[PDB]
């Protein structure tokens, strides 16, 4: 799969 | 505020 | 803010 | 896979 | 501060 | 793969 | 400070 | 591979 | 396995 | 605070 | 703080 | 496998 974070 | 996806 | 993105 | 990650 | 981690 | 992000 | 790591 | 970014 | 630990 | 994971 | 990860 | 620590 993966990841994606942020603000 | 902010976002985390995981798969 | 700020972005990251794993695969 | 790879990763990306800014600001 | 904090932290987070995951996968 | 994975995140940590500590503040 | 802080830190940031994974893969 | 992977990252690590310390400040 | 392994360990990770941190603050 | 903090964490600590083992396997 | 800080980070410690061990395989 | 191996280690990783820092601060």
């Amino acid at each position: 799969g993966g990841y994606l974070l942020g603000s």
